[PDB]
């Protein structure tokens, strides 16, 4: 039994120039880092889920046949209630939407309780104090060409990711 869910990951370019970017903007204070490997964008979180359960969601998963798609990032700000600050757009791809509510809605279905999608990507946690949100660098922008299901453990005081499957999008 696994804490599972469903997310798209960076090239390895960006991640680098997001690390530069959030060491030059935000002081150690104004929060606990992320690691560069563990940045991401979250479409469904499944909560614990039994092998036979992910074995059913993957399948579900297996059924999509949605076409590649461009991310570019031009949005961050700060959620204070949640205590992080992230990454996003403006105004996110159709493609991006309509896979996240796929697996939203496919987990939803099998007793994976949800709730609405706001498409960021977490870079420091535990953020606590209103801090200066400056734009996003320049030009992160790059294909989508598939999602992933992700395991999360917690051992020890940090958050590790394997990735389970991976299903390439259409183009």
């Amino acid at each position: 039994p696994q804490r599972l869910f469903f997310a798209i990951d960076l090239p390895a370019e960006i991640r680098e120039q997001i690390i530069h970017w959030r060491a030059t903007h935000f002081p150690p204070e104004a929060g606990r880092p992320v690691a560069a490997d563990n940045l991401h964008l979250t479409l469904a979180f499944l909560g614990e889920v039994s092998a036979e359960k992910e074995k059913a969601l993957s399948l579900l998963a297996g059924r999509i046949r949605q076409p590649g798609f461009t991310l570019t990032l031009d949005d961050a700000g700060q959620w204070l209630r949640s205590r992080v600050v992230w990454l996003g757009m403006r105004q996110p791809p159709r493609g991006l939407i309509q896979l996240a509510n796929m697996l939203r809605s496919q987990a939803a279905r099998s007793g994976c309780f949800q709730s609405p999608f706001h498409p960021h990507i977490t870079l420091l946690r535990d953020a606590s104090e209103a801090v200066t949100i400056p734009p996003p660098g320049f030009n992160w922008s790059y294909a989508v060409t598939e999602f992933t299901l992700y395991a999360s453990s917690f051992a020890r005081g940090r958050t590790r990711y394997t990735p389970l499957k991976r299903w390439a999008l259409t183009q």
